């Protein structure tokens, strides 16, 4: 089909239960792209849902949202292709892994990163959309270093709000919970992978390393709020963006 004819596959970038993402070079324009292939549901109503979802996402233009290029269908069982700007190999998880000391995690740089994520989320919320899948392995950097919120719309539960885990009804407030943990994680580097999971699961339960609360008193209170078991109590993305910790 169009994919094999117009593109040269380079490598596989990711494989969820949803679909697959490939790096592919367009033969005509010579640029490399990230192309997600999704198996389309056989049922009529489920297909219409997905096709409306595509039409909503295609309208999205924001500094913190990956640039969209094209979407199309191909028959084998039908597949939906979505062609997006190719971000860097190193995602936010990799970024944090390569910087394991306090000196390597400068306050300003970390907050500038978090702010861009938070602004992308605020933009989606204001449109009536939620992200649902905010985690460091799904947060990207463009070639020119702009932070991008990852794949969404159509893995660990470590960043997933309690209500979202339990299959309970939920709102945009789920993204705020995810934001809290990411803010903590940006400011608190880890020696080992096991320390990371040990500490993060505690932070989910509102139990904080005493060195974090003393070094980051303001953002501690903020993270505490964003991590309420009760979604109503979590602040709006706009409130977080306008918080005093992002003054300068
Ligand atoms: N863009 C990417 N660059 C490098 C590696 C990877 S791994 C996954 C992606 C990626 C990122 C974002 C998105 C996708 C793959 C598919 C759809 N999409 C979105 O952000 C959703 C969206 C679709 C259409 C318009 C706006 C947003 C990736």
């Amino acid at each position: 089909g169009r994919y094999l004819t117009d593109f040269e596959p380079i490598q596989c970038l990711g494989r969820g239960g949803f679909g697959v993402v490939f790096e592919a070079k367009n033969k005509v324009d010579d640029c490399n792209y990230a192309i997600k292939r999704i198996r389309l549901p056989n049922r009529e109503l489920a297909r219409e849902k997905v096709m409306r979802e595509v039409k909503a996402l295609a309208k999205l233009e924001h500094p913190g949202i990956v640039r969209y290029f094209n979407a199309w269908l191909e028959k084998n069982k039908v597949y939906l292709y979505i062609q997006m700007q190719l971000c860097r190999k190193e995602n936010l998880k990799d970024w944090m892994n390569g910087r394991c000391t306090i000196e390597e995690r400068e306050r300003s740089v970390c907050l500038h990163i978090f702010l861009q994520i938070a602004e992308a989320v605020e933009f989606l919320h204001s449109k009536g959309l939620m992200h649902r899948d905010l985690k460091p392995s799904n947060i990207f950097f463009t070639m020119d270093d702009v932070v991008k919120v990852g794949d969404f719309g159509l893995g660990t539960k470590l960043y997933m709000s309690p209500e979202q885990i339990h299959g309970n009804s939920y709102s945009h407030k789920v993204d705020i919970f995810s934001l809290g943990l990411i803010l903590f994680e940006l400011l608190y580097p880890f020696s080992t992978q096991m320390e990371r999971v040990r500490t993060l699961t505690d932070v989910r339960n509102l139990k904080f390393p005493p060195l974090f609360t003393q070094k980051y008193p303001c953002e501690y209170v903020m993270v505490q709020d964003m991590l309420s078991p009760s979604p109503m109590e979590r602040p709006e993305a706009i409130n977080i963006i306008e918080n005093a910790v992002f003054e300068d």
